[PDB]
């Protein structure tokens, strides 16, 4: 009984565990799955509960529900540290020893050292976090009617105009009429501001899609400030740099979607990391460790054709998990391992419940078609981990 | 030709207005109804939206929906002052001149000068105030899962154990299970604490009802501190006096149901007031103005028999409205009619969705009987102002 420990029941981890579960028969390996919570949250949907456009219970599933307690032992606790020499993982309430290790601890926010961002701005990275964002915004809107002078209650600043930020502002723009109606609020006073340091919205994207997104969101009232970095974050708003001079936006809500880095546990444990991530070998392993595998957002891979890194996505995390399960199963039975090859299909970014943009199959995809394609691809992961049973819920 | 101005579209005001509408045959009175908002809220229901057990729209009705624009002209503005000498009421956005004046501006909170109570505790007195309370609480619970050490997020202190405080804690007690389900909170950690300076819960009431209420609410986990004054209020809680010594409660939410005074506008306008209220003559008029009528909570009346002052209630306010409507109609048509005679029926205090207590007619009433009696009595008012249409909504 070799011991395989998987840290984090996110996309890569939960898929790795389920893969090992399907491939292996009882008493062949001792597998323990460690997670902060007893549920797995569907991270790619987290922007919707944050906005209030979807209930949060549709973005998570109970882990014990998914797995087999015989093949996999589930442990709900928080990983604190990793000791490679002792091959021991330190939790808040315990210790674990591993023969093989899988690290899938996801991302932490990258604030680029910007002042006050960690302390005063929100992140879309968990069920807890999006519930907090949602209730915070509803609270500010409730506060406005008693204090009509505080229009900063109705100002929401979204930092970063990448995939996440765009999806979020779209959800928000969809939500605004119902929210205003709910709190007796004048829609004309509401400001949703997306602030990006880069010269363009959605950098690295097809410019047609960017223009379409900017038109749709702008029509629904989103304001874009491009080429505008956030110099500072304060409890009453953000300070940005316009034309080389400081300007202030007074906003009761600031959400940071600007960047992600690998979870700090990986770097604190002495691994060599780039942006907190590990550039793994052909069999998704930490260099100079034949027993340590890295999946999801903790893993860095470079595209062969270009020379730019693959972005941290749920899709490639899923593929990471499948490959690691197959390779570990082979490794335990003394077989040989297959190298990892990413197979990246197109991805669609929603612009609300009804609209979206994407490049699918090399072809540009707008509107309801793109929206449905996204919904379908999302349904596939659900079928993958929980089957049609999960798909119905 | 004569102009009747009614200030405040609350119980007394809206009932006086609708009554005047029914009694007069148009074109005889110029009637203007002034309100802070474009809706009339059913104040006696406000404890439920505050807790979150009922949506706030069911606790208000559009004023324009209630009245006839031909007979009554509705003005949405905020009263700033009253000039008795010039017969002019000054608004934020206007001025009005009256031949007849009906004052029903309701109550304001009385904090008795307790430090921090005004700045840091919430009050149940409007649709805005209760939306703010509800969202504040939901926000604290949402914040809890991320910071489980902060149990004070789950502590709600309700100051004053009179009618309103009891109804409110009952509503909260009903609400806690769903709320806890919503934010992944362990119900055992939730503290609902009702703090009373008086030696008993529900002071001035029959002890049977008091004991039943404490038993029911105590059963749903509400905690009572009696004989306990509130020395101070801060953003993190309250300081109370126990056994003559200061003790601290760390609470993210403090709601004050401790006392009310007449709206300060009446006192500031040079009227002679007792605790901001006017002791009116037998035709509910302010001494010694023959053209000014006072309704609702702004009016103080003494019972002839018991020689005690009457409590500020919707029931007596409604009766005020009916009486001023009849008396003003008679006054216009030269009829010279009737003095005000209060006929006070029993009142029921709800203890949640399923339970309540009261002294109705002469009999103590508990449980489903009392609950239905209260619902029936409220529906009576709904029928009074809006008919079967309003009753169905
Ligand atoms: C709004 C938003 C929308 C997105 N949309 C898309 C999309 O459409 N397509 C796409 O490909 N990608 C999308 N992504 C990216 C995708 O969500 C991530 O790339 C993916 O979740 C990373 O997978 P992961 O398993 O590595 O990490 P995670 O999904 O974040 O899982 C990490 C797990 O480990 C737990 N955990 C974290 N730290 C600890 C710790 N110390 N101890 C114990 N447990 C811990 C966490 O609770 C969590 O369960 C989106 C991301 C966001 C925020
Ligand atoms: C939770 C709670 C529960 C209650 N339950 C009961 C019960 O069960 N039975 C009972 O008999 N009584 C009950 N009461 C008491 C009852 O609600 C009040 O006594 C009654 O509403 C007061 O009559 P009113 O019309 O003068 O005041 P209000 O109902 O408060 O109306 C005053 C109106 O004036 C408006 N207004 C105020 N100031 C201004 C301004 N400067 N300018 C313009 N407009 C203004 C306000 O918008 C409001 O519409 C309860 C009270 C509370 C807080």
């Amino acid at each position: 009984k070799p011991s395989i420990v998987i840290l984090g029941a996110g996309y890569g981890g939960i898929v790795a565990a389920l893969g090992l579960q399907k491939r292996l028969n009882y008493n062949e390996a001792d597998i323990t799955l460690v997670n902060k919570n007893d549920y797995h949250y569907i991270t790619t949907e987290l922007h919707q509960p944050a906005a209030g456009t979807m209930h949060h219970d549709q973005a998570r599933v109970g882990i014990k529900e998914l797995i087999d307690e015989k093949k996999i032992k589930f442990v709900k606790d928080t990983v604190v540290a990793i000791d490679r020499e002792q091959q021991k993982v330190t939790l808040q309430n315990g210790e674990l020893h591993y023969d093989y290790l899988v690290v899938g601890l996801g991302s932490e926010p990258e604030t680029f050292g910007i002042e006050g961002l960690r302390e005063h701005a929100f992140s879309i990275n968990s069920i807890n976090s999006v519930r907090i964002i949602r209730q915070h915004i509803e609270y500010q809107f409730a506060k406005f009617a008693a204090e009509p002078e505080r229009t900063d209650y109705l100002t929401i600043v979204v930092g970063g105009a990448g995939f996440t930020g765009i999806e979020f502002v779209g959800e928000l723009a969809d939500r605004m009429p119902e929210l205003c109606a709910e709190y007796d609020v004048d829609p004309k006073l509401v400001r949703i501001i997306n602030v990006e340091a880069a010269p363009t919205v959605l950098p690295g994207f097809d410019p047609a899609l960017v223009n379409y997104a900017m038109d749709v969101l702008g029509g629904k009232g989103v304001e874009f400030k491009i080429g505008t970095p956030i110099k500072r974050c304060t409890p009453e708003g953000v300070v940005i740099e316009v034309d080389g001079e400081e300007e202030e936006i007074k906003a009761a809500t600031v959400v940071w979607t600007g960047g992600v880095r690998g979870n700090s546990i990986v770097e604190k444990s002495g691994f060599e990391t780039m942006r907190g991530r590990i550039k793994v070998d052909p069999y998704l392993r930490a260099p100079g460790h034949e027993n340590i595998f890295i999946v999801g957002d903790c893993a860095l891979i470079i595209n062969e054709e270009n020379n730019r890194p693959y972005p941290p996505t749920a899709q490639i995390a899923i593929q990471h998990g499948e490959n690691v399960a197959a390779n570990l199963a082979a490794l335990i039975r003394g077989g040989s391992m297959t190298p990892f090859k990413p197979h990246i299909r197109g991805t669609v970014a929603s612009l609300g419940r009804n609209d979206a943009i994407g490049i699918v199959g090399g072809r540009k995809v707008y509107g309801h078609a793109a929206s449905w394609l996204k919904k379908l691809e999302d349904m596939r992961y659900l079928y993958l981990i929980g089957g049609l049973s999960l798909v119905l819920k």
